[PDB]
């Protein structure tokens, strides 16, 4: 078991130095809808995302990620991952804090990540006037920026990716479909319990920090909208690392850009290779052959930020920049 | 392990039956660039380039049109001998064999229409020679540069007498679990149903002539929605009779581009994957025929009664008549 | 000379019985630019139209158009313009009266469609905090609906095709791209005079009727944007007469949906052909086969109101199609 | 004046030290039709390209452009320019020796590139099966690689920019759409005569040569079909040297990729912004602040290549690259 014991990404929490230019990149630019507030909190989802919420924004002295949550594919799996961590002496907590969802095991990864298992998430359902004609989704597209229909996925940032890899693999049953390695070190590893290449991901942090956040990214599921996204950064003054362009590694049209705050987030354009293969041999990345994995068209991934910038990072975005560009 | 939700993986082939095999052929090489990978008497077998193994779609020569076969693969060994153990024990009568070139061990059976389906685990991991291989490590091989090439098989839409009768099947025996149907009146007239993420990949649909075991239609992957329009473009110009598309359905959020092949099956060419199903809780939707407009299409596309919801394969007429007769 | 005297379709007005709802339609899906508000009407334009605006709303009884412009090459071009088509016995007003704009020679085709010709258009410049970084794009691409980059072309529905041809071509200089025929009658026609297919379209009017507007166009340049518009007007309860998909005549990919008005609207998406051949025959399609005219796709353009309905309408929209189901 | 005397530009040539790769190129990934074979030359053309060639392929020592040639509006056009240029002592010679053309006029821009102007240009009828459907296409879309529709534009680099924009505006009539300057330095200018925003671009040689090709660009009028390319050309071994993305300058989503004889080739996407305003100024960029014009997305321009490499070139594409590191 613990193989099919994980649905999916429920969400994730991101903390911000500047919560309110936070709150207008997640609502003007990607249209998320705004669904709870509380003390030093806002609370948000995409017009697909099942639940109340798949982001929470919430204030604190640096950027990174408060917390991923895992939603299990029923209560009888939350028991059994949760018994499995705790067994294997990995010290976990059990809550029930959070607006619109039930009990909650919250547990750190190898490297110091906060995660979180769950199975009690309330169905949301939009107030009558922005219920969409579509059954399969709550709530209609906003009309207001390219707006995001959902949380993809999490990549995380590790001083040991193995070590993470290996606690998904055997407390959460995930199976990893792609990885990157250097000798015979794992520099990158993309993880998932259904046919999704991944939901989770893991990278080296180059800079020999730990515990950080590269990454949280947006579904749109159609490139074009990755292409309407960057003109509108680019001309409404965000900051923009990379792409549009496609990863060879997990075949995924991405393009990256900076909040506010500080933190990298990727909107995500089709959802591109499903994993239907229920036994295909984990696909091994090499130096020899990065490029296309890298990049299949001519986009180039910089060093100085992509490679060893995460969140939260003691120094600030353009203080990062300038140290590695060198 | 009792628990069945996870016992079927995917849809991995279907065999098409066509009583004009080499224009068959011809559409599904020439313009939409699938590989062949093996010949045998009356049959060809080819798969798209990011199909896993050997073959996704087998064409055969026949005096009628229709589907041959359809088989599912199963996520282990344990899974297909429970699998066709729920059916045997259900009394459906059931077949071993292992005639298939690049499959093993296979459990024939038919629906509770008469639709010819098949399960099994063993499966030929397909790799392509070294000139073929692609630079993209899960891709097995190279797009082809001919036509608008698909990726791979995506799903499958039974035509029959009694839709309840058939997800009850699927349902029961094989663990799938209904995603979205259509009633009309305390009827279903039409069920989506999956093992997976994806919204559907065996939908089946009340025949409205009174046949039964027919196949409505067969779809292939593309992926992205300009496909579909460059696809429907080729048909065009190439002569490839149109039915509707592209649009998109809003049962499935499916962008769908329908299209007649020479031999007479129907068949769709599928764009974005569309609305992934996440929650594994989730309720199944269900549609009423009598407010069903943004269900058929988001956009303007008209789903002629005349074909879309009378054709399917084998039919007693043949297109052309079929479609004067129930015009009118 | 006489062939470049006409540059292109600077602006439109559009009449509606219903005028608040349809400025609602136009820059709360459309996402357009509002720059002059006076008495009855309002000014609109794409961010990337050229003059203060494109389209002009103004509140009246029915539905419709007021008018069109047309803006010339040159000074002199108009003029020239002017005067062909006062030589040609064509009652025409000259006026100067108009928000961004100059003096403006205003006259009506052979069947009563309202028209205009002007030289003098202000070079709308946006506030510094709204200016594109982009320095041909006059403004930004607004964060609202799915904003339309500007207006794109005219289809006017006429009694006779020939006769407004006619004007068109002898008296502004224009060419028609392709045209449909059905016998010895024309009743369709696309005319240009530049790269563009067409920027006015004449087609004829099925129901006795005369100088009508069959659709106003505004450009996306992008497929994917008919999509995402079609989309937005399904869910958000707008009329959706047909498409997305791509008409063989003019290779344009279209969607047509009503405005609250009354009025017909189409989305454009890519430019598609560009006639870059300086004297290529007209194409000619036949009513007899036409099928890829209509539509490369599964589209299938309804008789009840797509080859029927056009504005002003002595019936409502619902009464017509019922009528003519 | 001469301001409309240049309809399009019809033709190119280029050079190549492996024909045969470059036309497998052309043919096998690019869809282009073989429409005739003379001597070391193959001549070719998109589906919707409207003479019989548009790209002919020349077998030679090394790469580069052959000549590019214009069609004028008319034939007084072309006697006009003509003068012109001999009025203004620039070189000519008249010459009828290309298949498909008649009646040309050859000469060289001032930093040495070949250039001509013809009217009389054949129309191209494709056999029978080979007709469209779609009336304004002359050819079916064929059924490999990604084909391209026809020749888009070429981009001239030079020793002088200012001195073949000179040429191009006075004796052309060429408007300058854009340009992109470095305090009164020209480095580059894009140049039409018509609502393009451009069909010959001209950009400075940092290496100090003269007389080179930067690149020769064809239409795809869709940016998927960019997207499309480019994964074809990453699994078939064809190098990439930047895009898909869009420049800022012209609005053009652009793909360039080296063809195997060395010439740079541009997949263009979208059509992108048309310049209707007839009286447009020229956008002038500052090349301080052209992050935007370069590119709108995250794209980067390598130096290496981009600004530094054009056909012929003294070094092979490998030793260049490795020489500007
Ligand atoms: O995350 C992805 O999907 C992707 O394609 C990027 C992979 C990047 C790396 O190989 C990598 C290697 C070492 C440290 C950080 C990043
Ligand atoms: O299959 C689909 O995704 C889809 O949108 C089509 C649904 C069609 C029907 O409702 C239907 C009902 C009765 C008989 C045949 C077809
Ligand atoms: O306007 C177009 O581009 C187009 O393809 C529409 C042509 C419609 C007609 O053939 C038509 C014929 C008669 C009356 C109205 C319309
Ligand atoms: O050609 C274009 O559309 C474009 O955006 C490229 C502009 C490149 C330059 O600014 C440039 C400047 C100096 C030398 C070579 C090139
Ligand atoms: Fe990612
Ligand atoms: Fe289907
Ligand atoms: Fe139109
Ligand atoms: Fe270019």
């Amino acid at each position: 078991d613990a193989r099919f014991d994980i649905a999916h990404l429920a969400r994730a929490e991101l903390f911000s130095p500047k919560p309110q230019e936070t709150l207008d990149f997640f609502t003007k630019f990607l249209g998320m809808y705004v669904t709870h507030r509380e003390g030093q909190s806002v609370y948000l989802r995409g017009y697909e995302d099942p639940y109340p919420w798949s982001l929470k924004i919430t204030e604190a002295p640096e950027a990174g990620m408060g917390h991923a949550a895992m939603r299990t594919s029923s209560p009888e799996a939350l028991e059994r991952r949760a018994k499995s961590l705790t067994d294997g002496n990995v010290d976990g907590t059990w809550s029930e804090d959070q607006f619109g969802y039930g009990k909650t095991f919250e547990y750190q990864s190898p490297d110091g990540h906060n995660l979180q298992l769950l199975w009690e998430a309330e169905k949301y359902v939009a107030p009558p006037e922005l219920r969409s004609k579509i059954l399969t989704r709550p709530s209609k597209k906003p009309l207001q920026g390219i707006p995001v229909k959902r949380i993809d996925h999490l990549n995380l940032m590790s001083s040991d990716v193995t070590a993470v890899k290996d606690s998904f693999e055997r407390h959460l049953g995930f199976r990893t479909t792609e990885r990157v390695v250097d000798g015979n070190v794992e520099i990158g590893a993309w993880m998932s319990s259904n046919l999704l290449g991944h939901e989770v991901a893991c990278m080296r942090d180059m800079t020999g920090g730990h515990g950080k956040l590269h990454h949280l990214a947006f579904f749109y599921g159609t490139g074009q909208h990755n292409i309407d996204a960057v003109e509108m950064f680019r001309d409404y003054d965000i900051q923009i690392e990379a792409g549009p362009d496609k990863h060879g590694i997990t075949q995924s049209q991405f393009l990256y850009v900076f909040e506010p705050g500080g933190n990298r987030i990727e909107l995500f354009g089709e959802a591109g290779y499903l994993h239907l293969d229920p036994d295909a041999e984990t696909k091994t990345w090499q130096m020899s052959d990065i490029d296309t994995g890298l990049a299949v068209g001519g986009a180039k991934l910089p060093w100085e930020s992509y490679f060893t910038y995460g969140t939260p990072s003691p120094l600030s975005l353009d203080q990062h920049i300038e140290k590695y560009a060198h």
